[PDB]
DNA sequence: GGTTCTAGAACC
DNA sequence: GGTTCTAGAACC
């Protein structure tokens, strides 16, 4: 099936190395950050998911199955996952469902 | 050497007999455990002998496991996802890149 | 179960 | 060779 422009987009800005200060890999590549949420929303979002704000935006990321990442002991970091959302990894996208 | 806590783990997840409190998940990125009070009375008293639930978390945390949550109706019993990057289905060998953070 | 002891590894 | 770290065993 055609893979919505929505994971490309995201695959894209998430290996920029020149946006990492906002959203980057994990150092195993297997998760992604998305740091100061206050200024993603200004920066981010008005350029590459238009008409959205974080709500929206996270709501996208649940839609096609995409976890959290919490640290099991207690700027902002929220980090989310999905097994076929990988760094170096861009054909595995195909394998990302809705629901 | 790999901790015996690491192996013992990795091994108790794999077991069949034991899905029902602590299992791998579909994709073998992650484990569940279930019902975490039959957990501390079924698993850890023989597999983790010495440990209580909080220290067995403990030690997960110690070794850089991290914890998946759905992002935001409660389940018949509660579930809880861990993770860590060397702990996967099928590839025991990993487990030697598993370091204290 | 938490703390202490120590052999041996990790790292320089 | 010297220091710190770590895992397992004894001690509480
Ligand atoms: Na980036
Ligand atoms: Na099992």
């Amino acid at each position: 099936h055609h893979v919505p422009a929505f994971l490309t987009k995201l695959w894209t800005l998430v290996s920029d190395p020149d946006t990492d200060a906002l959203i980057c890999w994990s150092p195993s590549g297997n998760s992604f950050h998305v740091f100061d949420q206050g200024q993603f929303a200004k920066e981010v979002l008005p350029k590459y998911f238009k008409h959205n704000n974080m709500a929206s935006f996270v709501r996208q990321l649940n839609m096609y199955g995409f976890r959290k990442v919490v640290h099991i002991e207690q700027r902002d970091d929220t980090e989310f996952q999905h097994p076929c959302f990988l760094r170096g990894q861009e054909q595995l996208l195909e394998n990302i469902k809705r629901k």
